[PDB]
């Protein structure tokens, strides 16, 4: 057994293992959201590098996690990485819907871990989370809503007009 | 005849010779899209300005064909240069669909002309199109399709601020 | 349907998703070689950080992928990142031959990608699995090789001092 | 009594004055080790230099905790600083685990107060052992369980030269 362990039982562990595997799962959708953006039918190079972001944002916390995971003296354990539900987004808002729905449910996730990080009497486990996961979160959750009350704005009958102006004018 | 001319069939040349001559449309070709994108009636001096980059791009094309065609120890027999497809290309989606189609045929011809130095067993001839061709084909034709999906995007019962917004926010 | 696909067939697409998937399973299993190697019970942190390394590299191999399965046209398919192959990896000889089957299975997966690109009749694929991933693999493996003659060598009848002296000497 | 004092309860107090007396028995012997492992017979520059580093860094965690009890409106009690368990700790890897036994002590200390401080709900407690003690604690306890690995994994048929290539190639 690891040495080095102390107050990180078994179920904050497979929790971080859990939250983890549904940071990949972000990291991988936000590749797929990513890469569809920059599809030659969807060319949005805004969303496309919005995403790419996101991706790089997402990649940060598993590997911080991980390393956490494993200044714990837990072990890192791996499930598969689903696949990110849809093969196709569609337009930008209901993209982004899908976007900000997984970073709610990662928020969730991060909320759920604390609460039990909380139960189990974990101080450097909640201190991680709020030093940056949870303020991670609650900015990206804040931007991704920004962006889909402008997506929202932009939308009705002028549509696609609406897609670019946003890509353009925020997402640079 | 040449003294340097080794394993180049006669095929090779021909096929690169009317390569050559279909670069110098194409540049011919931007050359018309450019001065007709800032003319008076049309005045979108970033549409412009972009066929005129591909005028160079296609322009750097044919004198670097040109100056393989005589690093092998061909020919470079200069065929007429024929009038671009037509005097006044439309709106710009219309244009710019003249412009990518325009380069599916030229990507077609190198992929043509590499089909032909493979079978001809021609390794420099392919190694050069890959280098400088081929893959500046798949990213203009990839730009291109970016811009028309785009355009499309901006179309509708107006039209002109698509146009407008697509030359201002895209092609700086 | 894709305006700006030419010569890309759909089986190309598809086996340029199914090498998509390989890097990302590969990508993914250095992730768990490379926070396996700076777990506490390993603490080898430049056998992690060449792990860390190689995660990075394989990511700029799917992501690279990605970026030229949208410049032909293809469409990004994803499908599961199915789990390592192991969750403990062994000594830094086991874990350097897995990494070294895995990298032989990778350019094997771009060989066969090659051949079939070939087969098709695909110059840029070709050019773009030549020019950023096949001379990749074949360093990257001449570099396992090392590793992996320098651990043979350094194994033995305590094992221990010679896979630290490798990690300290060689890893930085 | 303080002027300044609210919500530091009386129990807080005195477990921080316990924790600054564990933070100075804990410098005191991180001062005994670096000045056993540079003993002319241990002679061990890199363990001397890290323990001393130990010593500097424990004396950073008494002073900053000094300073929180009195920014508080706390009283510093000072009690004796027990002498430093003991005069000759052995081989580097028995001091190794020594180290990392007193800064587990350490960190369950830590902990403790932690869970006092979060069973009195005293915020700015929890926020400054947080933000300065248990991720120093986590990460150090990491980095001697590190040593430990490499100690044990250069634990031979010989120990002396593992524990001089620990020394060398580790620590500096």
């Amino acid at each position: 057994s690891s040495q080095i362990r102390q107050n990180y039982s078994t179920d904050v562990e497979a929790a971080v293992n859990s939250l983890v595997n549904l940071y990949l799962q972000a990291s991988y959708t936000y590749l797929s959201l990513g890469f569809y953006f920059d599809r030659d039918d969807v060319a949005l190079e805004g969303v496309s590098h919005f995403f790419r972001e996101l991706a790089e944002e997402k990649r940060e916390g598993y590997e911080r996690l991980l390393k956490m995971q494993n200044q714990r003296g837990g072990r890192a354990l791996f499930q598969d990485i689903k696949k990110p539900a849809e093969d196709e987004w569609g337009k930008t808002p209901d993209a982004m819907k899908a976007a900000m729905a997984l970073e709610k449910k990662l928020n969730q996730a991060l909320l759920d871990l604390h609460a039990l990080g909380s139960a189990r009497t974990d101080p450097h486990l909640c201190d991680f989370l709020e030093t940056h996961f949870l303020d991670e979160e609650v900015k990206l959750i804040k931007k991704m809503g920004d962006h889909l009350t402008n997506l929202h704005r932009l939308g009705g009958p002028e549509a696609g007009l609406g897609e670019y102006l946003f890509e353009r004018l925020t997402l640079k």
